[PDB]
C-alpha cells in the first residue's frame, strides 16, 4: 500500500467524477488547493481555472498538447465539467462521468483556430 494507492482509493470514496475527469491524483490536489470537497463544490469555476497557479488544471493533457490560444478557452470548458464534476460528488453521489463526452465534444468545438489577428 503506496501513498498514491491511498488517495486513488480514497477518491473513490470522496468523488469518483473528479477522478474520472481528470484523475485521480489532479482530483486530489483540486480538492486540496480547494481546502475540501464542498469548498471546491462551492468554487464559481472561474476560480477553479485558476486554483493551481494558469491553475493545476493545465497541466491537463487536451490543454497542454494544444497552442496557446486555444488553451484558456479549453481550461475554462473543464474548469466547468469540473465544478459539475464535483457538485454531483458532493450533494448528489451519482456517477456521471461521461460528461467527458460533454467535454471531448466541446475540445474539438475549440479547435476552430490557426492564430488570432
Amino acid at each position: 500500500g503506496g501513498l498514491e494507492d491511498y488517495i486513488d482509493k480514497a477518491m473513490d470514496d470522496v468523488a469518483p467524477n473528479l477522478k474520472a475527469l481528470v484523475g485521480a491524483k489532479l482530483g486530489a490536489r483540486l480538492i486540496s488547493l480547494a481546502g475540501g470537497l464542498k469548498e471546491l463544490a462551492m468554487l464559481p469555476s472561474s476560480t477553479i481555472q485558476v486554483l493551481g497557479a494558469h491553475g493545476v488544471i493545465y497541466q491537463y493533457p487536451a490543454i497542454n498538447r494544444s497552442p496557446w490560444w486555444q488553451r484558456g478557452k479549453i481550461a475554462r470548458a473543464l474548469a466547468g465539467k469540473l465544478a459539475i464534476a464535483a457538485r454531483v460528488d458532493y450533494f448528489s453521489g451519482e456517477y456521471i462521468a461521461e460528461e467527458l463526452k460533454k467535454e471531448l465534444e466541446a475540445r474539438i468545438k475549440e479547435i476552430k483556430e490557426k492564430y488570432p489577428r
